Parts: C-alpha cells; sequence; structure tokens
C-alpha cells in the first residue's frame, strides 16, 4: 500500500507478533523435550500459564498421560488452546494437596519466574524430574537480587534449569514477552537503516496489561495478530523487512541445563 | 505506576504522552518560522499541508496574519484544525479560485507537504513577500534525496527560506514530525531499557498515519496520541529517569529556517 | 593466525586503513570531477593538502594546466605524491597575491573546513568555478555554530558545495578522517555480533597528531598500512569481516551541490 | 592541546587503558576474596597468569603461605610484579606432580578459560576450595560450544565459578581484555554524541599479540600507559569524557557463584 501520497509506500510485515511468540514458545518447549529424553510421565504439573506455559503444556501431552496447568490467576484458563490440558487455580491446587491424593506429579515445571511460586510449595512435591525456568537474561543487578531460581531447585531426582537468551544481543530476562519485544526493537533499528526508509514502527503495546489488568485473554490474542512492524519508505523494503525479523527470531537459543545433585 | 504480573514487578507508564512530543516538535517548527519572519505582518498567509505540524503552524500565524488559509489535497483534514480562525480550502477549490478569482494573492506562502507534495508549478503561480518551503530530508539517505525536490519549489518570494529540523547528535531519516516523534521514542527506549532493574520497555507506537490517511479519522488519531509514550516493566522505581530520558531526547530537536538568498 | 592458544583465531582484515582513506578521497575527487563536467582550466588553486586535497589535486592535473595546493603548514608539501602539483604555503600565496599577477585562478577549491580559509582571502579571487567543502556532517549545534561555509561562497560564476555523508549512519563531520574512523567503528560493532567472535579491535590512534603535532607525514602514511580491524574468534570470520567493512565503505556518498548565483 | 588549528581541541583521557585494566583485575580479585571469607591456605595454585591472574596471585599472598602461578607460556613469569609469587610452567608442574610431593594445594584457581586447563589435570588435585573462571560473557553459541567450565568443577570441598559481566551491556566473554575493549568502545559511542565532538578515537590495538606472539610483556605494559580515548572537539569535554568512561568501568560486576556438592 501507499502512505500519505503515492510517492511513499507503507509495508506491514508478514511476520506477526503471534508468529514471534510462537517461535519462542516452541524453542522453550523443544528445550524441555530434549532434556526429558523421551521419558514418559503419569502426571505433569506446569506452574504459570502465561506466556510460554500454554504451548509447553500442549507439548507434554504426547509423553504425559495427564498434564495440569496451575496459575494463581483463574481467568488464565482462557489462554489454554487444547482441552486435553487440565487447569487448576493455585487455591484449588493447594486445597487438593492437603485434602486429597490425586496430586502426586512425576514431572513438575515451574515457569512463573520473578515473584512466582515459592520454594515451599515446590518442596511439597516428589517428582522424578523438576525443571525451573530461570527468568534472568543478561546481567542486571536488580533482577539478580530478586531472583531465587536456585532456591526453587529443592525436589526431583533429576533437576534442570530452563535458560533462554539471544545470541549476540542483550536481553534483561528470558521471558517470552521480553524476548519478543527485544527482537522487534532490534529489527526496527536495523530496518530504519535500509535505504529509502522514512520511519519504522514497532507495533507494540503493554500486552501484559491486557492479560493481567484488563483480564482479557481473547483481546490479548487479537492484539498479537498485528504485523510486528510497519514501515514507511520510498522503495520496496518488504524482503529485507522479513529477513531482518527472521534473523532476530533465529538468535533465540533455549536450553535446559542439568543442575547436578548427587544426593 | 502499578504492579505487573505480581507485586514483585512494577509497570510505569510515562507521564509524557505521544501528543506532548508531537506538540513540542510542532511548536519548535512554528517558533523557527516565527523567528525567520522577524515580526513581519501579512494580509494573507497560505499554508500547504495540514498534517502534522501545519495545524499548529497555521494557528501560530494568526497573530501577525490577518487571514490564514490551510490548503490540503485531503478535504477531511479540515478536522485536524483546532482553531476556527484558520480558513480551510481543498486543493481543487484553491486551484479553481486561482483561475476564476482574485481573492487568492498571498504575501506569505508556506509549503509543509514535503515528499511527493506540492508541485513547483503551483508554487510558481504565487508572488509573495516571503516563501518558506519545509525540507523533508533529515540525515543522509540516497532514496529520500532522489525523490526530494525542495530546491525546485523555492521559485517565488522576495525572501526565501527552507525550514529544516534535525535531532542534534542522532540519526533521523526525515524532518517529519511523525518521524521525529517515533525516533525520539525509540531512542528513549534504548536508554530506558539499560536502567537497572528494567525487564523490558515498550514504545506505545502504531501506524498513526494510517488512522489519518487510510481510515480518514482525525478524531481517532488524536485519541491515539493521548497514550503514554512509553510503558516500562521493572523491579525498582524508574519513573523519574523515564521522564528525564524522554525530555532529553525531545530537547535534541532543533528546528530552523535557513535563508535561501536570491537577487 | 592463532591467539593465546590454538582454540582461538586471530584475523587481521585485508582492508587496511589506507584503503578506506583511498576510497573516501576518490569519492570526493569523483564528486568534484562530475560537477566540473569536463571543463578545462589554466590554473586551479586547492586550499587544504590534508587529507583528501592531495588526491583531489592529482585528479585535477588532467583538465588543469597548473594545479596549486595551498596550505598553512609548509611541511604538508610531503603529503603530495605527484611532482606536477605545485605547493605554496599560505604566507607565500598571500604575498604573491598582493605583489604579483601570477595568481589568477579560474578554479578555486577550499577543503580546509573548520577554522580554515577566511572568506576575505576567497574574496580576492575571480574564478569561473568555486568549490567549498562543507565540513558539517549530521546535526551538531557546536559544529554548526563554528561553521561559516556559506560566507566562503562569495566568488565564482558557478558555485558548488562539496558534501560527504554516510547513507543511514551518523557522522559529525564530512572530513575524511572522521569518515574512516566512523566506518571502522561501525564495522567493529557489527563484526562483534558475528557468531564465535570474542572481541573486535579497531586499529586506531590519533593519526592527525602524527601529521600536525609530530609533523611527520612519512610516519602517518606508514601508520595507515595497518589492517583496519583485528578480531579474536573461535571460527573463521575473514570474509564476513571484509564484507562488513566494504558495506560500510560503500555508505559514503560524496557530491557537489550547485549554489545558484 | 589543539588539533589541526586552534579552532579544534584535542583531549586525551586522564583514564589510561592500564587504569581500566586495574579496575577489572581488582574486581575479579575482590570477588575471589569475598568468596574465600578470610580462609587461610598453605598452598594456592593459580592457572593462567594473563591477564587478571598476576594481580589475583598478588591478592592471595595475604592469606596464602605459598602462591604458585602456573602457565603454559614460560615467558609469562615477566607479567608477575611481586617476587613472592612462585612461577612454574605447565611441564614443570606436571613433572613435579608425578615425581614429587611438594604440590598438594588447598586452594586451586583456574583462570585459563577457553582452550585452557584440562579437567583431567584439575582432577589430580584435592583442595579445600576450587574456583574456575567462567570465560563466557553474554550469549554466543560458538563460545558456549567450546566452553567446558562445568566439566572443570570436578574437585574441592567448596566449589565456585568466577563470573564477570557488564550490567546492561553486551560482552562476549568475561576476559579482562574483552571487557576493557568493550568499555572503551561503548564509551566512544556515547562520547561521540556529546555536543561539538568531531570524532572519537579509542586507543586500541591487538595487545594480546604483544604478549603471546611477540612474547614481550614489558612492551605490552608500556602499551597500556596510553590514554584510553582521544577526542577532537570544538568545546571542552574533559569532565564528560572521564564521567562516561568511569560509568562504563563501574558497570563491571564480578562475583563467585558457589557450586554446592553437599557431600
Ligand atoms: N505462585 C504462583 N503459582 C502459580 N502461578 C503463578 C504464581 N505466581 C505467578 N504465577 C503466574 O505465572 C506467570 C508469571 S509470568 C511467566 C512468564 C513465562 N516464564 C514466560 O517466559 O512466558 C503468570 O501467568 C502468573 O499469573
Ligand atoms: N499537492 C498537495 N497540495 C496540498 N496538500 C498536500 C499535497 N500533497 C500532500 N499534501 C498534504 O500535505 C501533508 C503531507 S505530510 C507533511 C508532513 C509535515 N512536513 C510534518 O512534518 O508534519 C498531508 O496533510 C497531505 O494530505
Ligand atoms: N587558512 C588556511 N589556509 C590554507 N590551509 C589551511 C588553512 N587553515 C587550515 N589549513 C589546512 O587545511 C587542512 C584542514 S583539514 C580539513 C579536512 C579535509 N577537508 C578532509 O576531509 O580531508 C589542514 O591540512 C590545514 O593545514
Ligand atoms: N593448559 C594450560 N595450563 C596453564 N595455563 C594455560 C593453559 N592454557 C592456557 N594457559 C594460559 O592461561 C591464560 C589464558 S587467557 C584467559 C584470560 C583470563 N581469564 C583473563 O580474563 O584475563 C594465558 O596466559 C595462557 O598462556
Ligand atoms: C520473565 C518474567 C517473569 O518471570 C515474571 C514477570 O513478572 N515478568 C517477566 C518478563 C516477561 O514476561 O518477559
Ligand atoms: C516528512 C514526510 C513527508 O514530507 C511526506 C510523507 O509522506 N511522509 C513524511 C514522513 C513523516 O511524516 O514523518
Ligand atoms: C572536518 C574537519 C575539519 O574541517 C577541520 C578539522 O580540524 N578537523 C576535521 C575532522 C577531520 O579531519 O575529519
Ligand atoms: C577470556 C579468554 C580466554 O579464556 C581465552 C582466550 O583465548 N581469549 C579470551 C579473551 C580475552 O582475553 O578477553
Amino acid at each position: 500500500n501507499y502512505g500519505i501520497t503515492e510517492s511513499v509506500k507503507t509495508t506491514r510485515s508478514k511476520i506477526k507478533i503471534k508468529d514471534i511468540v510462537s517461535d519462542v514458545v516452541e524453542k522453550k518447549a523443544n528445550a524441555i523435550k530434549y532434556f526429558l529424553e523421551g521419558e514418559e510421565f503419569k502426571q505433569a504439573i506446569v506452574f504459570g500459564a502465561y506466556l510460554s506455559g500454554s504451548y509447553i503444556a500442549y507439548s507434554l501431552l504426547k509423553d504425559c498421560e495427564e498434564v495440569i496447568i496451575v496459575d494463581i490467576q483463574p481467568h488464565l484458563k482462557d489462554i489454554l488452546f487444547n482441552d486435553g490440558i487440565k487447569f487448576m487455580d493455585l487455591n484449588k491446587l493447594q486445597l487438593e494437596l492437603r485434602n486429597g491424593t490425586s496430586i502426586n506429579p512425576d514431572l513438575v515445571i515451574d515457569l512463573t519466574g520473578i515473584g512466582g511460586v515459592s520454594p515451599d510449595l515446590i518442596s511439597k512435591f516428589n517428582p522424578k524430574v523438576l525443571i525451573v525456568e530461570d527468568p534472568k537474561g543478561n546481567h542486571d543487578k536488580g533482577i539478580s537480587k530478586i531472583d531465587n531460581t536456585d532456591k526453587r531447585l529443592c525436589v526431583g531426582a533429576k533437576k534442570g534449569v530452563l535458560k533462554t537468551y539471544r545470541s549476540s544481543k542483550f536481553s534483561k530476562t528470558s521471558g517470552t514477552m521480553t524476548l519478543v519485544v527485544d527482537i522487534i526493537m532490534d529489527s526496527c533499528r536495523e530496518i530504519n537503516e535500509l535505504d529509502s526508509v522514512l520511519y519504522t514502527i514497532p507495533n507494540l503495546k503493554y500486552f501484559e496489561g491486557t492479560v493481567f489488568h484488563e483480564k482479557n485473554v481473547k483481546k490479548f490474542l487479537t492484539e498479537l495478530n498485528m504485523s510486528a512492524i510497519t514501515v514507511s519508505s520510498i522503495d520496496h523494503v518488504e524482503y529485507e523487512l522479513e529477513e531482518i525479523l527472521s534473523k532476530n527470531i533465529s538468535r533465540v537459543d533455549s536450553f535446559v541445563k542439568e543442575f547436578d545433585k548427587l544426593a
């Protein structure tokens, strides 16, 4: 399409924010898959539905008979896309733990990160495998101080820490939201330098507010259908726009590092 | 300022709104013109290009100009004018009145249309005391220089001037108010993200130009500008630094009319 | 080609600082050539021997019968590589201008920039063509304040301003040195992001000091033979290193903008 | 000092490369000091004299009766400034281990990083404390692949990993040379943006080559006495130049992260 006049072009990227989220959640899910080495489980409990928790739970359905997503926010059941996954709010979980025997997972995954699940609640399980997502990205004193990932690695015969970074680029956290935003912002800066570009728009907003303040998952999902970037230019930049975004998405590297505990 | 996903993370929306950035930029352009005019009074001022800075620049000319007329190829842009003292004419109505009338004979002509805008031929039909042409070019870009014809538009007026707007020490592709606002926001984000404890920084941007020229909805566009320029997720307070970074980037904008002497 | 151990490689760029200087001076000389449209001159006077002036004077020898380089520093005669170019210091030029008739150029080119040639000295000529190099690059208030390029365009039937920028990149001035330094620095940042790179070294120093403080052109020319960049990496980066540098050299765009009457 | 004419000022930074090196080696030595909690040792063995190793060995003399620096390069004995530090080449250490009993350290520190000490040689010791310097900085696939820091933490009752990063900035390694170079380069970017600056020169060269190819420590030490940055500007920037460098040096954060065997 054209801009203000036919002398300027407007190009909306084919890559949408949801395609960026998808690629990142998938890398996290594949990092977990690789660490699990094809092991099968009777009951998997995943803490934290947003943002990568939903796909990671879907990915566990193949080798896990029962997959339970647990979240402190009951409205996050709406972020699950597959009915095979069971959703439990934190109160219902804690209630069932005390007055029941149905909760005894062999796989526990903590994806809550900063200010999330307490090591105390994790200590109530005895799984074969414990995976804790490390929210820390590149160095930041403020984030390191509030982080307690090591304290959460208190159960499981096998323990692992899910780490996610961008090769050659700086990111403050390993969070899917942070990574998507950083991939978009870095692509923007390089796209603006392409010949004939007037300006580059990253189609961003505080998406996290839609999910946790407005409590509207449906609206949040609609907001992710937006082109990641919109560019105003004199010449065609469509090909270079997709290449810069794809290259930045490809920088994402996710892996589970085994936390050695001999006893 | 509010909590994010949990009480361990804060969300800070900047006090500075996108409209405050737009306002500061348009005002710098209007003051650059004011300074160049040296208090000279005019009977009829014609301003080509209502969007984005033309609206305020026309309002600023009302003091020393008896009649101020905004001319735009888009008739719906009459909605971007905020003062009823500014007369609005579409390009057809102007061209018609020029041929079959004598009411159009301005002593002050201002072309703010930039890229793919007013033709030097239409400018040649006037004989003002002062001609000011806004140069859309920012920092060097071959694609933009090729399409630019600012020098060809400086064909009339006893006194000629070129309105130039740049960001001191920073790169911008154009002098456009939209380009500058976007670049100020993006550069502020880059620096804000480096503050200690910041997780991620969101520039609240979108293709605002599309709302004005594709959707043809000025009202919606104006509402979209009321949004905070930046939203930050952090562990610690960044509210004061967030405003300081933005203010410093807004201050980098330098607008001036360079006299194009001729005899 | 190994570093501290055989597990790390050291790669010195094939492109030398002199190759970057050469490419930038040639772009400036070609910008002037295109503006002159093949016009022939009897006497060309070029103010400012360092850094592009030397090559620009050499490039004028084809269409100019006499080419004179003028400079406030007499030792800069050493930066001229062709004996066909005549060298005069600023004092000798001013003396001859006042008490003589041998100086009456039809082509005047001012390349001194910041704190250089006075509009008063330029006003003493009546050439067919005048070219003033604009030292300003991208926007900077401090540099704009001290700049007086417009005041120097006071003579010549045809006037032009030599402008040089880097497309899509920020540079404070249009000066050859600054452009070489900025090309090197920007290449280094992108090279550091290549996979397996540990660190990237721009082989820079205050080269200007060797020329104007130490007053040693020979040493300065030897200093330019160094590789522009040295990289420590686990994997091969030879070709990417040359591609990033070449792309940054290619961003340089020089042109003479005609100043009407 | 002036430049080409008196209209331009040349400013050489008061901060020398050696001062930036000093701040980085000292932070590493203080990170180790803090981790050791004042514990005293009979024999400390430090692998890798260059670059931070020499000062780290000097810092251990207070609480260690015997401090031995071990290096694969015999000429690196020249980088040690204090005669109290005993120097042994790699061959001499391995020979004495097999045909002797004088080598039985209670403190082992591996600072060799990439392509350095083999876990096999580390396995030959039985110290009270083992500290392995992690050479990895922020994420890079190539560097992570060649890194084997975890495999080197095979001995010691107490294990620690010395990590060094730049808060909010990207660095490929934790190496003293990499950090100094990155601090200088980042300071240049910001210094170049100061008003009136024409250009900024980082006074860098391949210093590592002087030490390992030319095998001249003396020359290397002389090369570090140079000002870190030289700036050409119209106005005074002395105070800002030192402030930008100091702020970048301050971003360096070194710490030993404990690895608990719990056995
Ligand atoms: N104690 C707790 N128990 C269960 N869920 C929690 C929790 N504390 C926070 N959460 C939930 O966990 C999520 C924290 S955000 C996690 C981001 C995720 N690691 C990613 O990279 O996408 C939110 O859905 C929040 O509501
Ligand atoms: N030939 C013409 N005559 C009158 N108005 C025109 C025109 N071509 C474009 N325009 C109008 O001029 C504007 C071009 S956008 C101008 C951007 C402006 N310089 C700024 O910095 O804000 C739009 O309002 C457009 O509709
Ligand atoms: N008044 C004057 N007359 C003649 N030469 C001068 C002068 N003032 C300065 N110079 C010389 O002009 C040069 C200024 S350096 C300018 C940089 C050059 N435009 C480039 O891009 O390479 C120096 O060689 C200096 O000795
Ligand atoms: N197997 C080995 N045994 C002992 N020293 C070694 C070694 N391999 C390399 N070295 C030495 O250890 C140093 C590796 S350089 C590591 C850089 C250091 N971590 C810093 O940040 O300053 C060099 O001096 C090298 O000669
Ligand atoms: C990673 C992360 C987290 O674990 C908790 C929180 O509140 N915010 C983030 C940032 C993000 O979601 O990207
Ligand atoms: C400057 C400018 C212009 O003159 C014409 C156009 O279509 N777009 C822009 C960019 C902008 O408005 O910022
Ligand atoms: C451009 C320029 C100049 O006009 C005068 C001076 O002294 N230094 C420079 C910088 C440079 O040589 O690049
Ligand atoms: C850290 C490091 C290392 O462990 C091995 C090597 O060859 N180079 C470096 C880089 C540096 O010294 O910064």
